[PDB]
Formats: structure tokens, sequence, C-alpha cells
């Protein structure tokens, strides 16, 4: 009995959009973790957890839109549970931008075998979405990653102590 | 003799290109006739026009759309009669629904087919150009379509005599 | 059983509106044939295409006050097949224009068959409401599109290249 | 080897909040599964959607909160796994209120529960912050929800069709 | 030894994206040459002049873009020679245009089969970048220099002394 | 066959304004190797990228205003190739400073070779031209850099990781 809106959608692609909602709901709250961990008082970078925070929300909106393209398109959308992040404390800005990036580019992978599958399925309309809302922002912010990784590396991050306080003020805190 | 501007646009890109004109004239053409039924004396439910006309707006707008990318890449339209809708009595808010999107099911079942050629025939200007402008704008529509399908129905129109009243005034008078 | 607004309203009468409804839809259609004409890149006489894209739309919106006459004296519309333009190919901007003129004479000709035969059914208010906004009408599209092949053929169209240029810069574009 | 910030902290309050932060996390992704039903094609209640979405948004400040806390303080952020919700399918706006009023007075337990502890172990500004930022918000919140289900229930919902669809326009709606 | 941001993004795309930004730049090159001809005294067409600069900066716009997609993937930039034009003098308006447009068409051809290897290479951010940026444009630009090309072979130049001087003041003047 | 406005322009100081224009085209085009080289992800200091972007536009604009001084004393412009950049890798943010600095250098050279050699030919309009418009923009140029060099030795770089990061915040970011 499908959808009265169900045309040329896949249930393998309905699967695969579920998987895809479940990882932007772990990434946000992989954000969330590393966000609380820069607002420790022993860690103290106001904007780095900023930074996270964003990212958490951000990603959190990502997950709200493919739940919105699932209910768009006539798929069911079925909710598991949202892992824990895999680490507690993230030891530095520095270990935590690396970390972010290995996030970021594990979810663009996730998002590049989406885009496969729908191409296989000749699903056009899950293609464009998959392009124009998810692989050129992926694209953008692991870039961005990069960039603060390759900063806080040559100011010496994390055994100079003056680095990710700086880094905290000058690329974060503008 | 190809035009000046052509390049990469094949004859049955060409073909296909105008055979969706002319569906989306008759959707029009379908939308006005629908319009005109809720103008009625008899029916006299003026959001439900106010909606079928708009709807027919759109699709000539759809239509124009199509025949200026027919010009920009070079081919040749060709008009063909405008076929007069199945119906002149729609017989109640819920059956235009229900007809409106079946119709639009229909078109979008064609621009995927339209999608498909020109994949075939490796143009992804004309790929780009359906994605951008028609698949997104038919999946909304077609969802917009089944959720009114299914307030309507769960209202108990038509038998529940003031079920289109009421949704004339709340969901097509806002 | 005829409406409960009916009043003075011949059959005859209804029928010669459907009638010209479809007039009035087809000289849309045919309007819009020609500003895609001029649309084309071996053509491409932008002012003439955006005039009959204008003349295009008004008559459709004519189409539609006279589907709104029929609803509101409670006439039942019954819409027909569009027929497609004549021509695919409109030749040059002045034998668009002579074209333009033909028809809009012929439409012309049909409104004033209609106030005849409301003149003969005894119906005022149909009487007036061609009058006011039909018959005026048509007598100034008509009166504009003779000055248009008067000017085009005066400047030497189209043998002369830069007649219907500078007719498209001047008189079109402004 | 305590925080430098830390004083009159227990472990047992940290636990606790470490346990209400996982119960508030859980409680926006259940609003976020409700929303997600209530924007199915075959639901289509829009503004029981945004209702639960803005729930869930709620939920989710209300965890961030107490993270923010946790760190205020001295404690240590545990993040657990968020279990999924009992339901994928919510069944009626109704039901979905009912169960949203079940969920609220759990939370309200929790946090009745958390304010024994901290009175228990004399920690007065744990005790001021759950009174100040989560009691009365808990109790209004509460009292809204038995609101609406008194509402729907005396509409007739779910069995009268046009409850839950005045309800969404007349209650929800402003 | 890859970059730290690169995914899925083949050596072939990346030699590619580097011979289009050579041919950008020389596109760029070639419509700085037509604007300083028309600019000369005994050339003397302001307005062609500025079109062609115009189209000059646009096209080294196109080449930054292309740098700056090959620094995000984490693609390596090599430059190389930009090739002095194929002509010194255009000779007249009308040929400068019909040179642009067999320009311009070659650099469609170029991107269109940089498309191609990106499908073929499965990446689809490559695809989107392409379609999204370069091949709209690429296409309108086509059908405005036929455009062009087509009005300044009907007005008659370049014989008709008359021709690029009204040419320049009406269509590029505007 | 001289222009009707050549007045005082000797053939060699023509020659040598075509020398001139190419060699600001090359130092427009090193401009943007160094800018893109700062782009990458492995470097990414972006106000040394986007001073060096707006180097590479101001070279351009000066190629510019010499072929428009070309054509305004009836000289004819010849283009010649660009040659590519020494590097594609500019190694760091001081190294592309001196390397700059040295560039600026040549260019200045090869405009007081261009004045000495319209001063001999008894060219005022021409002496008058490169010294209002080239020259003293050419020593604050090479003053800048002198500073920004330094600047950044004084700071330690390329060795004191923090040296270009900051220099790029406070002297490029302002
Ligand atoms: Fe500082
Ligand atoms: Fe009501
Ligand atoms: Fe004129
Ligand atoms: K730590
Ligand atoms: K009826
Ligand atoms: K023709
Ligand atoms: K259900
Ligand atoms: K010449
Ligand atoms: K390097
Ligand atoms: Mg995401
Ligand atoms: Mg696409
Ligand atoms: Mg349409
Ligand atoms: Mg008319
Ligand atoms: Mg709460
Ligand atoms: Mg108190
Ligand atoms: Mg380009
Ligand atoms: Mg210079
Ligand atoms: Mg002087």
């Amino acid at each position: 009995s499908p959808s009265q809106v169900r045309q040329n959608y896949h249930q393998d692609a309905e699967a695969a959009i579920n998987r895809q909602i479940n990882l932007e709901l772990y990434a946000s709250y992989v954000y969330l973790s590393m966000s609380c961990y820069f607002d420790r008082d022993d860690v103290a970078l106001k904007n780095f957890a900023k930074y996270f925070l964003h990212q958490s929300h951000e990603e959190r909106e990502h997950a709200e839109k493919l739940m919105k393209l699932q209910n768009q398109r006539g798929g069911r959308i079925f909710l598991q549970d949202i892992k824990k992040p895999d680490r507690d404390d993230w030891e530095s800005g520095l270990n935590a931008m690396e970390c972010a990036l290995h996030l970021e580019k594990s979810v663009n992978q996730s998002l590049l075998e989406l885009h496969k599958l729908a191409t296989d399925k000749n699903d056009p309309h899950l293609c464009d979405f998959i392009e124009t809302y998810y692989l050129s922002e992926q694209v953008k912010s692991i870039k961005e990653l990069g960039d603060h990784v390759t900063n806080l590396r040559k100011m010496g991050a994390p055994e100079a102590g003056m680095a990710e306080y700086l880094f905290d003020k000058h690329t974060l805190g503008h």
C-alpha cells in the first residue's frame, strides 16, 4: 500500500535516507559533545565551543531536511538510536578539529554512496536534492576544517600554549 | 541546416521538449476548467477556484519556460492542438484535488522520462534544467495535493457538507 | 433544470459565449506562437517577442473574463480543443503584424456577431458587457496593429534589413 | 582531582544531571518523531507538526542548559545513547498530545527527583536552578498539553474528522 | 601524499580542471584583444569594446572560480602559458561576434567533455558544479551571441555602414 | 599609413608599450598564482590570498590602462603569450612577499627604461603618463612589500609558526 504521493522512489533509497538521517543526528551529537568539552573550566575555549555548537545545530538541520524529503517523496521515516560519540574528552582544539574533519569526510562518503544509489535507481529528484543541499555544503565544510587543522598545526598546537588561544580569538572569534 | 547556437542537443530531446510543452499547456487548460467549475453558482467555492486558477497560470509559465529552453538550445518549437480536459464537471473539491494529483503525477512521469532521455543522450544542460526548474516543483506540488486530498477525506468530503466549505476557508483561504 | 441565477439568458447566447471563449484561447495561442518565433536565435527580435507575449496574455485574460460572465449569468462553460496556429514560422515582423491584424479583425467580427445575437435575444446585460469590455478594446488593437503594419511597410520591411530592427527598438521598445 | 571551580557539588548530583541531560535529549527526539509523523502526506496536519518541532527544539535547549550547568559547577558531562522513541506512528493528533503529556509528566517526575536529591545534598544553587528554569516550565507545559487533550477529546477527535483539522487551524495555528 | 581534504576527486578530473582554467584564461585574453580592437581610433565602437571587456572580465572570473574549486577539492593548480589570440585585427563587429560565438561554443564543448569525465569518474560534486556555474551560463551566452550575429547580419553589417554604429547604440548601449 | 590621431609617437615607444603590456599581464598572472597558493588547504592563509588576488587585479588594470594609452596615441596593440609564472609552489608567505618585491622592482625597472626611451624620443605626453600613473604607484608598492618582508622576517617567518598566521590577521586583515 504505497503512499499516494510516491513516484519513482525506490525502497532502497528510502532505507538509505533513513540511515543518512541517523548519521546526521549522530554527527550533531558528536559536535555537541565537542562543544561541551570546550566549555569545560579546564579547557575554556569559548569560540571553539561556539563553533562546534553551531556545527551541531547545522547537522540537526540537515537531518530535519532529510526527514522532510522522506515525507515529501512518500517514504516513511524510521528513527534509530543515536549512538553516543566515541569520546568524552576531545583533548585539544587541534584534535577536535581533526576528528571533525574525519567525521565530515565520513558523512560525505555516505552522501556519495547515497547519490550513487539514487543514480543507479534513476531517481533524478533525489540526486538533485543531494547535490543541491548536501554535496557542496560538505565540500565547503571539509575545506574549512582542513584549513583550521593546517593553521592550528602550523601555529604549534597543542604544544604551543598560545596557539589554540590565539586561533580561538582570531579565526573562530570573527 | 542546424541552428548556429545548437550544440549537444539531440533531435529526440527537441521532440520530447515539444511534447512536454503540449503537456504543460494541457495541464494549464485542465486547471482552468477546474477553476471555472468552482466559480459556478451551484458550486461556489471561491478559494478552490482561485487555487486552480493559480495552478493554471503556473502551468502556462512552465510551458513558456520550456519554449524559452527550446529556442535557447537551437531547437524549433512545434505547437500542437491543446486537447480539451476530460471533464466539464469536476463533481466536488475532493474529486478535483484527486484529479489534479493524478494530472501532476502524469506530468512528473513525463518529466522523468524526459530526464532519462537527456541522460541517455548525454545532455547535462537539459538534465540540469529539468532538475532545477521542474522536478523539485513537481514533487512539492504532488505532496501539497496529497495533503489536500488527505485533509478533505478526513474532514468527510464530499458527503460532509461543511467539509469543503471549511477547507476552502481555512486551507485555501490563507 | 436552469441555474438559480439564470435570467434572460438565451441558450443561443450561452453557446455563442462558449465559442467566443474558444476563439480567445485560440488567439492567445496564436500570439504565443508568434512570440516564440521572434525568440528564435535566427530571428532575434526581443521586443516583437515581448509584444506578442503580452498580446497572448491579454487574450487569455479576455477568455477568462468571458468564462466569468458565463458563470455569472448561469450558463455552463463547455471547453473545446484549442487548435494549433496555422503557422510555425511567421517569416518576418511585418508578416506577423499583418497576421495579427487579420486575427484581431476575425475576433472582432465574432464579437460583432455575438452582439447582434444578444440584441436579437433582447439581452441588454450581455450587449453592454460586449461593448464595455470587448468592442472598444478590439477597435483600439486593430488601429494599433494597422499603424504598426503601415510603419513597417513604409520603413521597407522585411527587405530593408534595418527596418524591423529599428522598429523593434523605437516602436516596440518604448 | 576535582575541578578548580567545584564547590558543594555532590557526585550523585553530577550523575543525576547527566541522566537528566539524556532524558531531555530523548524527549527532544520523541517530539521530533511526532513532528515528522504529522508531516506525512496521509496525516498532513502542518500546525501539529510545527507544534511538536517547536517542542523538540525547546527540549534540546533544556538539555544544553543542563550541560552548561554541569560545566559551570565543575561536573563532567558523560553522554549516553539517545534511545529511539517507542513509536514510529503516533496514530492521531489526540494520541500524540496524550503521549506528549505522559512524556512531560515523566520528565517532571525526573526533575522532582533531581530537586529532592539536591535538597538532600544541601545544594541550594542546584535546587534554585531546577526551580527557576525547569519546574515552572514543566508545570506550564503539562497544563497546556492537558488543555489540548481536553479540547481534542471534547471536539470528538479522532473519530470526528473535522476535530483535528479545526484544532490544528484554531488552537495550533495562532 | 594526497591532500587532507581530497575525497572522490580523480587525478584525471584534476588535470581536466587545470586545462579548463587555461581555456578560460585564454578566452578572457581573446575578449580583451577584441575589446582593444574596438577602442581603435579607426574602429571606434565604444559599446562593442565595453561588451567585450565585460566578457573578458567574466571569463577571468570563471577561471578564478575553477581555481577555487581545484583548491576546495584538494587538487593542485598548475598554470600554463596563456597563448595569444589568433588575431590582432578582428575586422568588424560582426566578425568579432562570430569569432566570440565560435570561442564560446569551443569552451562549452570543453565543459561538456569535463562533465562527461566527471560522470565517468562518479564525481557528483564536480558534475553539479559544472552544471550550476558553467553549463547554463554557456548556453545563455551562446544564445546571446547568436542573436547578435543574426541582428548584425540582417542589418547589413559590415557592408552597411550604419549597421554596426546603430547596433552599438541600440543593442550594446542599453 | 599612420593613424589619423598619431602625433609625436615613435615606433620604438609603441613597441616598448606593447612589451610593458605583456609584462603587466605576466605580473597579474604571477600574483594570481600566489593567491591560489595561499588558498590551498595545506597553506590556508586567507588574507595572503586576498592580498595577492587584489594585486593581480591591479596589475590587470595597469595593463588595460596601457592598452588604452596605445590606442589613444594611435599605436597598435600586439599581444603576446603570457608566460606561466616561474613557480607553482611559493613555499611561504615570506617567500611570496620576497618574490613579489623582486617582481615589482623588475616591473619598475622596465617602466624606468620606458621613461628613458620616451625622454630620448621627446615624448612628453608618454613621459607624463608613465610618471602620473605608474612610477609613484610602483614606488609605493615596492615600499609596502619591503615593509611586509621586514615585518615577516622580524616576526620569525617562516620558522616561527605563528608569525605568518598573526601577520595574516593583523597586517593583511585590516
Ligand atoms: Fe594577537
Ligand atoms: Fe471554523
Ligand atoms: Fe536610430
Ligand atoms: K582534556
Ligand atoms: K456538480
Ligand atoms: K524565418
Ligand atoms: K497513521
Ligand atoms: K580593421
Ligand atoms: K608548500
Ligand atoms: Mg550534515
Ligand atoms: Mg544536477
Ligand atoms: Mg508544470
Ligand atoms: Mg481578445
Ligand atoms: Mg524539558
Ligand atoms: Mg527558591
Ligand atoms: Mg567562461
Ligand atoms: Mg603594475
Ligand atoms: Mg612631469
